[PDB]
């Protein structure tokens, strides 16, 4: 691996407030200017908000059980497998097999050292007592001398050597400390500075070089298992210990079905041989922050990557392609939900997921730098923690659905300095970002349509519809309050049917009444009033009274309707949670026409 | 770049402003005089207030939330030499070949902000130059940063032979850098009582302010060298205009003080290298070390004025029956909450023309070259629509007819206005005397005798604005009666737009609105679109036992040239007789009708047929 992606855009926002507990939540908030090509009086600013949340005050402190995935096959390659020769003696170091086998699996550490890390960014506390779970105290560590002992040990042990300690002193007692959270053997050469104590002592750290230690370890073990191959996984465990700890609550009811499955993704006990690391493995990350940074500009870099992370899954999922022309993907059941578990949408959810996290880890993998793996092992991981989500007996919140949108975590739309890396067919399907960071992007202002004409006080156009995100215009309108989305109507419908409508209370009639309440999020959900059918739409461009006058409105005019759209982004600051962000939209999520439209569409496969 | 002259800088002010409640204003006295007579003059002082936005104004939450310039891409000699000062630390080796992008625009802005504050109140330290958080910021070094590190491109980089060739530029731009908090990364700091604690050393206000001067023109030349000049140069102005209120002439301008205002922009990046030579140095406004406030305070009040006037230069014409008139706005709606969003549907529809004008107005005042993509004009146009479609009680729009286009006077304002391209003074409405010239302008609009009865004489007017015509400012500041003697002959059709006072409701004197600051006639007053009859009463009644005659002009005078001059500039203190707003009439008129009829319908809707019985 080279370059992982490290754009300092949340890094920039300065955090007030440290959170304790999980009552407050810190909120990203994102500007974004959108204007017509047409004419730059019809513009809008939409807040896109990124709601952080600690998931439990001790969200750190959870009883390791060890079980779950475990990697028995990564062993390194050829050079670190020379290097490992040099930690025995000189006298079995010179008559050692070329071609042995040293299985590395640091796995468990990675996600316990994820954990820490959000931990910090929450909280910013961070010492031994969180990093080794409370278990630093009186840890017994086996002393083997020369690593020729190694094989000594009646099982596999997580070696540290001397070399190590040596060459950088922190990546050691950071690795020893992580090794002592997740129960496992730690081997080192002497064990006590003071011979004749069988405990490892520590040089305690001030917090923040603490913390710089914990960055450069997650990068050390990220390069260790990526010079096996299996660098996905590793980064798939950090990124599940990471949104272990912190809750990033979604831009949706349905969302955060992912995050279920990050937290019951859990890894085994951790072991192999440690070895000094290769001097330019990683070449760089994007930013720069120097020894000892402050919780401030760590919490920066630490909160962007864990909404990054949460902006791959939307990033990155297979569109459903339906009379070919793709959606983003949505799933249908017939079958009544029942006591909060809907079984059918569950393996609805597993079989999509299947190419959801093959594509979802092959960007995870392109965001971090590290190749992904040719196979498809860590997908398959992901895969099976999605199965111990769906057939859990217990009641689910993003399961109560009919019709649930899967993949759509956070807005992916304004933290990334670039696209290209990843591959998304949901970018080439524009329901994507629509903002790059740092860059004026010139979309198409609505879909295809045709201008069917004009009546008296109104105008039509047939949309050849897919999805209101699909229609960037209409948020340009929703944002303006004075005559800006409640001139589009649909009055002009044959029948009045949408999956996934929006304010579904008024039902049991303009566009401002069928829009999700989207007040965290003022962009459009990617399956945000979908339709598979073309839809005709007439605005109210005038207001011709009973009396007689004529008032012109504020309606856009048909070179608005045609012409392109420019956005741009704006700053990202950070606050506080008030009542107006909590307001979580109404939506209609249950079997409607449309809905077995779908379940009768094409969808070739 | 000396597009701006010394006007304002000749003046001299002793008073300092503490709190908002007090003010400065700047008295220029002219004096109005017929070419054909003259004995019909008049002293007419224009003032212009400059007062405290708050006694806090500069310490405003950075926030960092605005227009984000990017593509800001340095000319080849600063690729060169920033190549050079990446090259040599191995932490910046790597982006060697790279094309590096800089944005001071938040920095600029906030210099800006303390500048004004500096002008006011006259203090300044390292908190109003770093909205006091100076005190723990905590720069980056880029060699003690890990190898695994690298220099992004969006990291305020100040290289060593920066400070190398001038610590004052150095210093400055590392506490506008921490008030606009962004990634600030020197070479190295000299750890001393702090592992990223930058300490400097106390200076002198002057020294203090000279440093900033300077380093507001080094950024400025720093931007200018991208084309992306009115890109770092407006965001100036907003930072000047954030801190000192420019009261306005009239309630309906100034709406451009808060679109100025409104306007913030993203954490500032980029490298700073040495200044090359002299770009934009070359001109250096000051040269004095620590130069006195006085001085200062001049050539920044005078910037502060100059740039507020140049919405009045830099207006774009509304065009009715081929007539050109002050872009003025109207609306039906009512208001609601004091606010008309269909009045700020049209300021956007007016300013989407304004914004380019001003910003090349600005241009060409500043001296630094227009770039094709007008991105300043999209900044501008944005902050326009944020003071549009705020939901709060918003003065400036609490009319249904308003004039948006023109916030402080421009007449003796500048040396000459001849580079400003600005098409409301190629009609009449521009300046109305240029400074240390005198200037010859017509006294009255196309005009016909038509009558003289008894002690009357009736003129029609053509008439096309108040301002047009300024001899009625000469009748108005003259020592005898102040239009009481002039009056209109009202008919159905002549409807006042903008008319001077309707609580009243027929001498003239009435149909002005008294505006006890800048006597001088409001552009688009009192319009009309139709001729005018108006009578001057020459004599008092006859068939008594007198008949006196007045100082009442005479047909050469009405009809002929009036010169206008200026004669300096006082400063002066807070009176009370400049207070007094006028109270000009802003209700949906019969005149508001036909412009709304010609937008909805056509313009070839307000033909001749406006007039109604010859």
């Amino acid at each position: 691996g080279r370059k992982p992606m490290f754009c300092e855009i949340i890094k920039l926002a300065n955090r007030k407030r440290l959170i304790f507990n999980t009552t407050d939540e810190r909120v990203y908030d994102a500007r974004l200017n959108y204007c017509s090509t047409a004419d730059s009086t019809v513009q809008a600013d939409c807040h896109i908000y990124w709601r952080l949340k600690l998931r439990r005050t001790d969200a750190v402190f959870e009883e390791y059980t060890g079980q779950g995935y475990s990697l028995d096959t990564a062993a390194y390659p050829q050079q670190y497998t020379d290097i490992i020769r040099g930690y025995y003696s000189k006298h079995v170091s010179s008559s050692l097999a070329a071609n042995t086998q040293h299985f590395v699996n640091v796995l468990a550490m990675l996600r316990h050292a994820g954990a820490c890390i959000a931990h910090y960014c929450m909280t910013g506390k961070i010492d031994f007592d969180i990093l080794s779970k409370k278990k630093h105290k009186n840890k017994e560590v086996v002393t083997l001398s020369n690593a020729d002992s190694l094989s000594f040990l009646p099982h596999s042990a997580l070696y540290l050597p001397s070399p190590l300690r040596a060459s950088d002193p922190e990546i050691f007692n950071m690795l020893y400390l992580l090794g002592c959270a997740c129960d496992a053997s730690i081997a080192m050469d002497n064990i006590s500075n003071t011979s004749g104590a069988a405990k490892y002592s520590m040089p305690h750290y001030n917090p923040l070089q603490l913390s710089h230690a914990l960055h450069v370890t997650i990068f050390y073990m990220l390069s260790l298992m990526d010079s096996c191959g299996y660098g996905d996984d590793a980064v798939l465990a950090l990124t599940s210990g990471l949104h272990s700890v912190t809750t990033v609550i979604a831009h949706s009811d349905e969302g955060g079905i992912t995050r279920d499955a990050l937290r019951e993704l859990s890894y085994t006990q951790p072991y192999g041989t440690m070895p000094v690391p290769i001097a330019g493995y990683f070449q760089h990350i994007n930013v720069l922050f120097t020894t000892q940074p402050a919780w401030d500009q760590f919490a920066g870099i630490w909160d962007y990557v864990i909404l990054a992370t949460a902006a791959l899954v939307h990033l990155s999922d297979p569109g459903m392609t339906v009379n070919d022309v793709t959606y983003p993907t949505t799933l249908t059941t017939k079958v009544a939900t029942v006591d909060g578990r809907n079984s059918d949408l569950a393996a609805q959810m597993m079989h999509s997921a299947t190419r959801f996290c093959d594509i979802f880890v092959e960007n995870l993998s392109t965001f971090w730098g590290v190749v992904a793996n040719p196979d498809g092992n860590a997908s398959q991981a992901l895969l099976h923690a999605f199965n111990i989500v769906a057939c859990a007996v217990e009641p689910n919140r993003h399961l109560e659905m009919n019709v649930m949108a899967p993949w759509y975590w956070v807005e992916s739309s304004a933290l990334f300095c670039d696209y290209a890396p990843f591959r998304s067919p949901i970018s080439s399907a524009g329901y994507g970002p629509q903002c790059v960071y740092g860059a004026r992007l010139v979309l198409a202002a609505t879909n295809s349509l045709e201008f069917t004409g004009e009546a008296g006080d109104y105008s039509a156009y047939r949309f050849e519809w897919t999805t209101m995100r699909h229609n960037p215009l209409f948020n340009i309108l929703n944002k303006r309050v004075g005559d800006g989305l409640a001139n589009v109507d649909f009055r002009l419908r044959p029948f009045n049917e949408w999956l996934l409508e929006g304010q579904p209370s008024r039902r049991s009639d303009t566009l401002d009444e069928y829009i999700w309440g989207s007040t965290s999020c003022d962009l459009f959900h990617p399956a945000e009033l979908t339709s598979y059918t073309a839809v005709c739409v007439r605005f109210r461009n005038y207001l011709s009274g009973a009396d007689g006058d004529v008032r012109i409105l504020n309606t856009p005019t048909r070179e608005v309707i045609e012409g392109n759209v420019v956005t741009r982004c704006d700053g990202i600051r950070c606050l506080d949670s008030n009542k107006r962000i909590q307001h979580v939209p109404e939506v209609a999520r249950r079997y409607c026409m449309m809905a077995r439209y779908l379940a009768q569409a094409r969808t070739f496969g």
